[PDB]
């Protein structure tokens, strides 16, 4: 009769022990999977950090490429001014010769020598002018080329914007999940511990029941 | 005697429950974060792949910019060749002029006006030469700028490759935690449900005892 109610207690102890035994098993198996990424996770945080330097290096490189193109632009702007100076010299030479010829013809036979020479100085001037306009042509292609370069570089910066943003969001996410994990692990330990201690206190009490 | 054990059991059960009840409350709130974390994970994964395709575009664009710089190269060399041509013409004009002065010397004062013109035809020749030397100085600094930017673009090209790689690893690891979170959520979900069932039964049996005997 009294021994009858004893079997209930011992039974109840078996219920407690089985539960705590399973809570311990499950939480330890869970801690394991968590922990087995806490290595793979570190390489990643180290990788993002290094990735940031690369971003920074790229952002500057693009900046350098730009100011550099701006340089040849300045250089082209000068070749253009300088070539126009050659063009002017060519034209100043041209009328002196032309007018020299006119005067040459004014004089008799002697003029012929000069007249022949003046005639060639002219053709050489008109030939010079020609080379000038050809150089100007290549100057305008270099201008066109540069513009396309800069625009291509701005197309690079715009697209690289998202690359910077997404990596920052990665570091952020990473910090928060590490934290999430810690709280999980932390809640399983604290819980397992107090629950195991509880069943220990229950089992002891039960040992007393059967003991006497 | 049964009583001291009976009260001990109740008290312990009562506390036992409070702790189990507390685990459930914490478990639920973690499960709420996990679910909110799975979604965020889904977006960061989309952003990653968009960056992956963006980088691919830049990879192709830099190849283009190098072609543009290379074309300026062709042009600038084409200028130097034309500049030499002008220079030759200047030398030729100079002796033509020098020969004129020298032949205007030979023909009295009947031509001491062709001396004047011949003299500045010479002066303009030398002017052309000076100018041209500055065009070369300038034309070389462009090649110096061109090469320097072809090198900067090469280091850029490879720099975008390391970024493309890193992005591919990020995707790897993202897919890899999306998995980890899912497992943890599943693990809590079932552990909460069976803890509730098992503990409910031990709570019921305790009360059955507490009243009898």
């Amino acid at each position: 009769r009294i021994e009858e109610v004893k079997e209930r207690f011992v039974n109840l102890n078996r219920l407690f022990q089985e539960l705590v035994g399973d809570f311990q098993a499950k939480s330890d198996q869970l801690v394991s999977v968590i922990q087995d990424m806490e290595k793979i996770s570190e390489n990643i945080m180290e990788e993002l950090k290094k990735s940031g330097t690369n971003v920074d290096q790229i952002v500057e490189r693009v900046k350098e490429a730009s100011s550099q193109i701006g340089e040849t632009l300045e250089n082209i702007r000068s070749i253009e001014k300088l070539i126009q100076n050659i063009m002017r010299i060519a034209r100043e030479t041209n009328i002196l010769a032309l007018n020299a010829t006119i005067e040459a013809a004014r004089a008799g036979e002697a003029g012929k020598g000069f007249m022949i020479v003046a005639n060639e100085v002219q053709n050489l001037s008109n030939e010079t002018n020609e080379v000038t306009k050809q150089i100007v042509e290549k100057a305008r292609e270099i201008l066109e080329s540069s513009q396309r370069s800069l625009e291509n570089l701005e197309f690079m910066a715009n697209l690289f914007e998202t690359v910077g943003k997404t990596l920052q969001n990665m570091v952020r996410f990473m910090e928060n999940i590490v934290k999430l994990l810690q709280e999980v692990r932390n809640s399983l330990d604290t819980s397992k511990e107090s629950l195991s201690e509880k069943s220990a206190e229950i089992d002891s009490a039960t040992k007393v029941l059967e003991e006497t």
